[PDB]
């Protein structure tokens, strides 16, 4: 059996729910080094450990703009480390260094170190925080997954990445348009499993409000890679519809992974 599987067998309804089956606790990040602080979210059930995901903010912004993700993901059986950057205008690569510094803090020094399986980690981010996932994955190829939401990075060559990569784009995003950011990054990745999902009519701020389409695939990606949980492949492969009225306007992946 897979010792990392958490929660009952999933359904479309279970990945779309605002809250998964785990009760959630939260507390601020206090005495962090190498990043700006933030908030941690975690299952209160200490009968088992969980993987952890660090989430990095993005468009001249703070963690609060993404904070719906804390309970949304932690309640599916993850430790979520939502961070502030050292400077709100930090470039992408520093944000990736800070993502790794916050994983290191969480697993070694934080009050919930004992709740995390330090061998099963992921990084995620919005906008320039999503652009920082290249540096996080290249510096830490042991990450199980990266998830970029409207990622922004002038560097389009992510060919050295070997970490399973999910990107979300927005069809109405003029800040980090798919054509100039997420799709070039996705197209350069030849050495990792990958998935690209574009949200119809969505602008650069789609990650800042509860979005069931983004959440259900984010959850599924973390389950599949952080937990090795192949019960979630069914939602990723073939993945979303792209018809004229669907909430997804474009979908590409390396199914069956």
């Amino acid at each position: 059996d897979n010792p990392y599987q958490r929660g009952p067998d999933p359904t479309n309804a279970s990945i779309e729910a605002a809250t998964g089956p785990f009760a959630v606790g939260t507390q601020p990040i206090v005495g962090a080094s190498g990043f700006g602080g933030g908030q941690i979210y975690y299952p209160t059930d200490t009968s088992q450990t969980y993987g952890a995901v660090v989430i990095v903010p993005g468009f001249i912004s703070v963690w609060a703009q993404l904070n719906w993700l804390g309970p949304r993901l932690a309640s599916q059986g993850f430790v979520v480390i939502g961070i502030e950057t050292s400077v709100i205008t930090d470039l992408p690569d520093p944000r990736g260094d800070q993502a790794l510094a916050a994983l290191d803090w969480a697993t070694t020094r934080s009050p919930v170190a004992s709740r995390i399986d330090r061998t099963r980690l992921a990084a995620a981010g919005w906008s320039m925080g999503g652009g920082g996932l290249r540096r996080a994955a290249l510096q830490r190829p042991s990450l199980k997954a990266i998830v970029g939401m409207a990622p922004w990075n002038g560097e389009r060559n992510w060919s050295a990445v070997t970490v399973p990569t999910l990107f979300f784009g927005g069809s109405s995003d003029a800040v980090a348009s798919p054509n100039d950011h997420a799709k070039p990054f996705y197209n350069s990745i030849t050495r990792a499993e990958k998935d690209y999902i574009e949200l119809r009519n969505a602008d650069h701020f789609f990650p800042t409000s509860a979005n069931t389409t983004m959440a259900k695939y984010f959850i599924s990606w973390l389950k599949r890679w952080v937990d090795n949980d192949t019960r979630y492949t069914q939602f990723l492969c073939p993945g979303p519809s792209t018809g004229l009225f669907a909430p997804v306007s474009a979908s590409m992946n390396t199914c069956p992974f």
